[PDB]
DNA sequence: CTTTCCACTTATTCGACCTTTTACCC
DNA sequence: GGTAAAAGGTCGAATAAGTGGAAAGG
């Protein structure tokens, strides 16, 4: 088991971190209502190492299923929420999720006390989760009315650690194959993305300024808006993106999609790309990396 | 009772992908 | 005559978030 940096593991964290906070009806309550505060993240199960290293770095949570294809690492052990919040506190949330954080020191404050264990505490616990995630459930929203009433993040970039573990959720190594009528058929271009949310725009600008390069592409659609960071010039790929993750590591398979990307990469700077051999070497990286590799 | 765990589900959030247009090069 | 860069824009599934049930344990 290897350790993981701990701005890479919160840059992930704001990728694809959870947190919760689960107050259920239960009659063997004296409160009539249970709870449950935790910090969790699901992914592929491909990418269980990284389940396993985040629980060999920070000594908590327990590794389950989610299905058949997926992997949950769920903290929820109250002492050991400790472990999380000290994190935090000294690597904090950039994105949006920052406030989803907030609330939920704010719940763990309120079960520290052991105030969740009378029905003001259970009332103050439903007032943070009505602004935690998707907020009160539709049996919350009946059991407690009176209750329906967020303040936008707006934090910088700290460093390249942070991105690497950002980019492991939210990244995309890409090899475009560009079809045309030329005798070689196929422009060949390399493509890094990051995707996220529009409420984030000021992050998502920020890339520009921070690695030097690339442009936004703006999706608004009738399922979800956001924007893509993207960079397409070569010598920005070859000269700046490669170089940051080749001294920031990269977590998980897309590791290797990084890697697999940069064999390219070397191939273009050859002009090799411009070949029908170097072309067919080029074809059969791409086919293996992403939702093609085999595991 | 209360906390914690473990099997399992929902519906999001787009990563990953391909096409088409525009810009520039020899 | 080329190749490079950006823009235009889709969608299936791995996320992100949540749920049911019950053992563990104080």
């Amino acid at each position: 088991e290897e350790s993981i940096n701990p701005w890479i593991l919160t840059g992930f964290a704001d990728a694809e971190g959870s947190f919760l906070l689960r107050i259920r009806n239960n009659n063997k309550s004296s409160v009539g209502y249970s709870t449950e505060l935790g910090f969790q993240i699901t992914l592929h199960n491909k990418d269980k190492s990284i389940l396993e290293n985040i629980q060999s770095t920070w000594k908590v949570g327990v590794i389950a299923n989610s299905g058949d294809n997926a992997v949950s690492l769920k903290v929820t052990r109250f002492e050991d929420l400790k472990v999380i919040i000290d994190h935090f506190e000294k690597y904090p949330l950039i994105t949006q999720k920052l406030g989803d954080y907030m609330l939920f020191k704010q719940a763990f404050c309120v079960m520290e006390n052991k105030e969740h264990l009378k029905i003001n505490g259970i009332k103050e616990l439903v007032r943070i989760k009505a602004k935690l995630n998707w907020g009160l459930t539709d049996e919350l929203k009946k059991a407690f009315p009176e209750i329906i009433s967020r303040s936008l993040i707006n934090k910088n970039i700290p460093n390249f650690k942070w991105l690497a573990g950002f980019t492991s959720g939210e990244g995309c190594f890409f090899v475009n194959l560009i079809k045309s009528k030329s005798k070689l058929g196929v422009q060949v271009q390399l493509v890094f993305s990051i995707t996220q949310h529009i409420k984030d725009k000021n992050l998502m600008n920020s890339l520009i300024t921070y690695l030097g390069c690339g442009y936004i592409k703006e999706y608004n659609k009738s399922e979800f808006s956001w924007l893509a960071f993207v960079v397409t010039k070569f010598s920005d790929i070859n000269d700046k993106i490669i170089p940051v993750f080749q001294e920031n590591t990269l977590i998980g398979v897309k590791l290797e999609d990084f890697e697999d990307w940069c064999k390219v990469a070397k191939l273009i700077e050859e002009k090799k790309h411009l070949t029908e051999s170097g072309l067919d070497e080029i074809k059969k990286i791409k086919l293996n990396m992403n939702k093609g590799r085999v595991f």
